[PDB]
């Protein structure tokens, strides 16, 4: 959940908003493992209930969020349903654990490519044409996160705009991301120069993975 | 339907077969002005029914098929019924009308793209891959008529098999057509040679459509 002026001016100037749940274990391995044990449904819970509590009278809010990378686990599902009892008035989306669970109205992978399959083992990135006429799938996809803009990059970006033309229920999505990560540094001369992953004597760090 | 002995033969080597009733009226204006029609429902439903009499018992027959290029009219929304009623041992299509009404359990189109569109009024021939993710479509797409190959053609045929083997419900299609129609006839020498419309003095004629 963002700063609480965000949203008012999402309102005020015109931006359809994602909130998104505060919750992210990227980092377990599998990726559920607390999202799938009852034990952690109760602080997952409260990062869920108190966001919509806080942000439900925003227009701007047009879909909820269950979080970001921590696997598929049934903490998922209850709060999924939670939300869906508590406010019927906007889609409840999900890309934790294959983008197409029960967890998500909304089909929303990241990094879907538009033609080209990528068949991993469990939680498989289908060609996003393909993927809306997988046998009984019925539901939208707008992608979570695409075009992932590191650097000298957005190669292809044109693939995606024709595809969302073309399909119907191909209905957009989120390039990631808005804005570099760097934060300023400053040399012995006093003059400001941008600094990643490493940068700071963090250790281990991921670099330039950050912009 | 064909020769009795053609089915015997599918039977026993092994292809399976749509049989197709003998209705076909293409040149009406529009193409469904008799099969709207329900003067017209007595002579139509005799060959559906008496076909489904004739050969049900033969295990090459997978699919029965309401005829051709007819448009799109109540009668064979009620012969659809009529088979759907007393065969449930087999899907019904039909492709008259835009290739995905009510009165085909397949979308079937003839000469619908792998990736382009034809978007004709009313029987729009969408991209393959784009028709089956239509908003509430759920249906198999096996194309009834596909890859037109007349004379040296066939150009783009390697397109259409990547995407049956990529898409689940991209289930195949039928090429169109297996035999070159051409005639035998004789020059003075009495030598044959292969004769098409226009041939025998018959006009008006389609020359060579027939191949
Ligand atoms: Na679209
Ligand atoms: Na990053
Ligand atoms: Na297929
Ligand atoms: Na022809």
């Amino acid at each position: 959940p963002n700063h609480p002026l965000w949203y008012t001016l999402c309102d005020r100037y015109g931006l359809y908003v994602v909130d998104e749940a505060n919750i992210e274990t990227h980092g377990m391995v599998p990726m559920n493992r607390l999202t799938d044990d009852p034990r952690w449904l109760p602080a997952m819970s409260e990062r869920v209930t108190r966001m919509v509590q806080r942000d439900r009278n925003h227009p701007s809010v047009i879909i909820w969020s269950l979080g970001s990378e921590s696997g598929h686990g049934a903490n998922h599902d209850a709060l999924y349903r939670w939300i869906k009892s508590v406010d019927p008035s906007r889609p409840v989306q999900y890309e934790g654990g294959g983008a197409d669970t029960t967890a998500t109205d909304i089909i929303c992978p990241m990094y879907a490519r538009v033609d080209e399959d990528q068949p991993f083992p469990a939680v498989p990135k289908w060609s996003i044409k393909k993927w809306l006429s997988l046998p009984g799938e019925t539901r939208p996809l707008i992608l979570c996160e695409y075009a992932h803009a590191m650097g000298n990059s957005l190669g292809g970006f044109a693939k995606y705009w024709q595809a969302f033309r073309q399909y119907p229920r191909l209905q957009g999505g989120f390039v990631w991301d808005w804005v570099d990560q760097s934060l300023i540094k400053y040399d012995e001369n006093g003059n400001p120069w941008s600094a990643y992953g490493g940068d700071f004597g963090d250790t281990p760090n991921d670099r330039q993975f950050c912009m």
